[PDB]
């Protein structure tokens, strides 16, 4: 907050997400260690960028579910 912009982060962690139904998250990324609480982003096929803490079990499993999916139909990684 310098002069003008009230923002930071194009994705910021500022808090935790709810459980939500892995059939509908796409892809996964990372907090970026310059942005925010360090924690996961969520990203799903309704454009759907949330924040959830990687202790969350519908994460930890989430996870090792699109661990398997990105693979298939295109191995592009």
């Amino acid at each position: 907050m310098q002069h003008h912009g009230v923002t930071k982060c194009n994705i910021t962690c500022s808090k935790m997400t709810s459980k939500i139904p892995v059939a509908l998250l796409i892809h996964y990324q990372q907090n970026q260690a310059s942005c925010g609480k360090r924690a996961i982003i969520l990203e799903t096929r309704q454009h759907r960028l949330f924040c959830a803490d990687p202790k969350e079990q519908w994460v930890k499993d989430a996870m090792q579910h699109l661990d398997r999916q990105a693979a298939a139909l295109t191995r592009n990684g």
